[PDB]
């Protein structure tokens, strides 16, 4: 039992509600926060944007030590930060934005990252200003994920597509 409130059940372990990611997290304050994450942990809008500006840029703070340390992270890979005032931990994954050209097979890599935890609260990756299909975002993340996922979708007309469609 956890204390995620009005999601509908997909599949085993895939849930989704239709909410804003950061008031979730801000209510939740769940172990496993996903940020929509690029390469260089430039959080400037879309999901990665919004969260930074809730923690008041912190998170954007730590980004920029993370990076001169370590480089850039990889199309599909991630890496495990704090979660500020919002979440015990921000799991930074960078799904492929098709708005750069990056393969959207990548997507998969991406999710799989999400089975390192056993719970997590998170967004649609690739969806939004990443430029992929939702729909197809969300079939990635039911066939990848086996960890037990709270998807958080910012649109309500997006949100009601995606169940309406869902297989
Ligand atoms: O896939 C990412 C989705 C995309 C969907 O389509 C257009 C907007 O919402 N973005 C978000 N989902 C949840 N919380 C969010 N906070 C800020 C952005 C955001
Ligand atoms: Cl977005």
């Amino acid at each position: 039992v956890n204390s995620f409130s009005g999601y509908l059940k997909l599949t085993d372990n895939v849930y989704i509600k239709n909410a804003d990611i950061v008031e979730e997290a801000k209510k939740v304050k769940p172990t496993v926060v996903v940020n929509a994450a690029n390469v260089y942990l430039k959080h400037g809008g879309g999901v990665a944007g919004a969260l930074n500006k809730a923690t008041n840029n912190a998170m954007q703070v730590e980004s920029d030590d993370y990076i001169a340390t370590n480089g850039p992270l990889k199309v599909g890979g991630s890496c495990v930060l704090s979660g500020h005032n919002l979440a015990k931990h921000c799991l930074h994954v960078v799904g492929p934005n098709v708005n750069k050209g990056e393969d959207i097979q990548l997507l998969k890599s991406a999710y799989e990252n999400f089975n390192q935890h056993e719970v997590l609260l998170a967004p649609l990756l690739s969806a939004g200003i990443f430029g992929a299909d939702p729909i197809h975002s969300l079939r990635v993340c039911v066939d990848t994920v086996r960890t037990n996922v709270y998807l958080a979708v910012f649109d309500k007309n997006l949100y009601d597509k995606l169940v309406s469609s869902f297989l």
